[PDB]
């Protein structure tokens, strides 16, 4: 007998096909059957008429490394229909690193003494012993490796340092990591050469992981940054993932036509993937960057002056008698929101066939960017339904079947008999992002229920208490 059957709704199976009326039966952690299940014995038959039953959403780009440990409920994500998170992005992973004051942007994951894992396996063991509500597919970050090995980060690494990082990377992959990420855009790795990155990531071909990256530059020199990424992919002969694709700065608006053309061409000869979030503003560490600081900038958190959280940097700078760029040093470490993208580009990038959906949420921020709470429903509601950017089945595919395939998450991302029971029940007519820049933590509308490995984790707009997540392997 099945444990339960979700009956009377429309199934959008995650393979990018129009929805069809069908029931979904679950037994244990597996989807036992799909179709007319009136003839199958079940302990419960849940009515989901008027709703859509789809695979659970996979967040391709998260910074939930530590949040998974400190807030197992994972409300910001499960309330949106997310059932699996990919961690350790942009070169930033919680482990391996025992440091009491990690350099920005590593501090985006810190709640105070959070970096206590000497080995990557110790981190994975912790997750398994006290599982979060969602599954976790973890990557190790290059900048974290640099911080753990190099006494001085403002220079290229020596052969001995490269060997040390490569050993740590290898141990992480052997322990279960699904890949390695880099973020040469940031201070900790700005001095890292392309060859340093290649040598540190060589274990990928032996273990079969992916290479993810926050490119060295996403503005004036984005073409060069794209080429470096493609080159790294060919040298390693491993798939590459371009994180949160965008063209930032007024002088780069409209250039998504150009960048997408380059990516499409690369996909013809090598393995390339990419993800993005549905907003015109970015967010990360407060940084002395003239392009990032060109437009409206809001503080998310500030260590030396906590009261600045939520304020407009222009006011702060002006009142201190300095430019936004010159006032940054005295306010660090801190975080911010940067309005430096244009709607047309965001829409073009989201619509681009292979683009997967990733939130890039920064969960520890005092006053966070709303993407943390509304990314997925904003794509299903605002963009798919209201603007008609793509049909619903395609919008779902972009956060389920496509993502599972690119990260190698076997038996997930599809509503198919035999696959794991990560599922979402939502109302297509009302699903929508409620979070706004003004009120960034509002819960999404239209999300009826969410299941992970067969257990309901979100019901009646609340965490059920089921710590059903598992550490996944590629
Ligand atoms: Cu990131
Ligand atoms: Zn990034």
């Amino acid at each position: 007998p099945f444990d339960y059957i979700l009956s009377g709704g429309t199934v959008i199976d995650g393979t990018n096909a129009p929805g069809r009326l069908a029931d979904v039966g679950v037994r244990g952690d597996r989807i036992a059957a799909v179709g007319d299940l009136s003839a199958s014995s079940a302990r419960r038959r849940i009515d989901v008429a008027g709703k859509v039953v789809s695979p659970g959403f996979i967040d391709s780009h998260t910074h939930d490394d530590n949040y998974l440990l400190k807030h197992r409920d994972m409300t910001p994500k499960i309330s949106q229909g997310v059932t699996t998170v990919v961690t350790g992005n942009c070169g930033i992973s919680l482990a391996p690193l025992a440091h009491a004051n990690p350099p920005a942007p590593l501090d985006l994951l810190d709640e105070g003494g959070s970096f206590r894992f000497a080995r990557f396996s110790d981190y994975l063991e912790a997750l398994r012993a006290a599982p979060p509500a969602v599954n976790a597919a973890c990557m190790v970050g290059h900048s974290t490796l640099r911080a753990a090995v190099m006494p001085d980060l403002r220079r290229e690494a020596t052969a001995d340092e490269i060997q040390a990082m490569q050993a740590l990377a290898d141990d992480a992959l052997a322990s279960g990591a699904i890949g390695i990420s880099t973020g040469a855009f940031y201070p900790p790795a700005a001095h890292a050469s392309t060859e340093e990155i290649i040598e540190v990531c060589r274990p990928l071909i032996t273990h079969g992981g992916v290479y993810a990256t926050h490119m060295r530059d996403e503005g004036e020199h984005i073409v060069q940054a794209l080429e470096e990424t493609f080159r790294i992919g060919r040298e390693l002969d491993v798939p590459v993932v371009i994180s949160h694709h965008k063209v930032m700065g007024k002088l780069n608006f409209g250039r998504s036509k150009e960048t997408l053309a380059l990516i499409e061409a690369a996909m013809a000869s090598q393995d390339v993937s990419l993800d993005a979030y549905p907003y015109v503003a970015g967010s990360t560490m407060l940084k002395q960057d003239r392009v990032l600081l060109a437009g409206r900038t809001l503080i998310t958190w500030c260590k030396p002056y906590p009261e600045l959280s939520g304020r407009d940097l222009e006011e702060i700078a002006a009142e201190r008698g300095k430019s936004k760029y010159d006032v940054v040093p005295e306010l660090q470490p801190a975080g911010a929101i940067y309005f430096m993208m244009d709607e047309p580009d965001v829409q073009r990038i989201l619509a681009f066939g292979p683009t997967m959906i990733g939130s890039a949420g920064l969960p520890h921020d005092e006053r966070p960017h709303p993407r943390l709470w509304g990314t997925f429903p904003r794509v299903l509601g605002h963009y798919s339904r209201d603007l008609g950017l793509f049909p619903l089945e395609t919008a779902v595919w972009k956060m389920t079947g496509l993502t599972a395939a690119k990260f190698g998450l076997a038996e997930r991302g599809q509503v198919q008999p035999g696959y794991y029971a990560d599922l979402v029940v939502f109302d297509p007519a009302t699903v929508a992002d409620s979070a706004t820049f003004e009120h960034p933590t509002e819960r999404a509308a239209g999300i009826h229920s969410v299941y992970v490995n067969g257990a309901a984790v979100w019901e009646d707009q609340s965490f059920t208490g089921q710590h059903a997540g598992r550490v996944l392997n590629r």
